[PDB]
């Protein structure tokens, strides 16, 4: 039951989040290993890349390992770059979301609970890649 | 209340275990931020360090960042190199040490609980550092 596994032998999955661009998942250590509360995954978002901003009562513990990104703070009214070796505490129920530009791929871990409710977005649309093309979002980006 | 640090703004300190050498930590995400389930932390063990071989009611979760060092495995009769980009899952109970030779750094995240019970020791000492001199430990090593 001790599990040794390096990072290319753990399958990069496009992330299933609806309206999320460029942004894969491999998920290291997960339940099926015994883990049973709490799991850790490798996100990489590759250039051009974003995820819808949203909230969600779990909090997340990153590590950024790799390149960089912006971190969309709409709450902040702001996007703050992160780079490698930076740690980052997003409370439960604090909005956020993930972009890159051309040019720009970043890797890094997020640690997770087991237990993890739904998801809510920020911008509400039909079309999950709508708030690309929301002046509200767009906003935060400059 | 979100919280982004990066790893040389965080003190490394000495680990606290006794018969520990040449290993500290930076905790880099903790209770004081605001995790109440898990935290996040970044050990670094230098060259010609180790930790007594133990066990705890707590799983590892563990990614190792640079370098390289020997995972010791007392219940396997061995020590597994291990180096950048592995994640190494080691559940409640499962006996562990970490160890470097001359020329060895290492630096790796512990992903742990907020609640943590007392580690139990596989070789029992009153000098703490006795575990180096143990015939059943350096069999481990090689
Ligand atoms: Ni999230
Ligand atoms: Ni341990």
């Amino acid at each position: 039951m001790m599990k040794r596994v390096h990072r290319t032998d753990v399958k990069a999955e496009i992330v299933r989040e609806p309206g999320a661009k460029e942004t894969t998942h491999r998920k290291l250590i997960d339940t099926p290993d015994g883990a049973d509360r709490f799991v850790l995954t490798e996100f990489e978002v590759s250039p051009n890349g974003s995820t819808p901003p949203h909230f969600h009562e779990w909090e997340h513990e990153i590590y950024v390992l790799e390149g960089s990104m912006g971190l969309v703070l709409p709450d902040q009214g702001r996007t703050e770059e992160v780079g490698p070796g930076e740690a980052i505490f997003i409370p439960r129920g604090e909005p956020h979301g993930f972009v890159t530009g051309p040019g720009q791929t970043c890797r890094f871990l997020v640690v997770a609970p087991c237990e993890r409710p739904p998801v809510r977005n920020v911008f509400l649309s039909e079309d999950p890649y709508e708030y690309t093309q929301m002046p509200e979002y767009t906003s935060l980006l400059e």
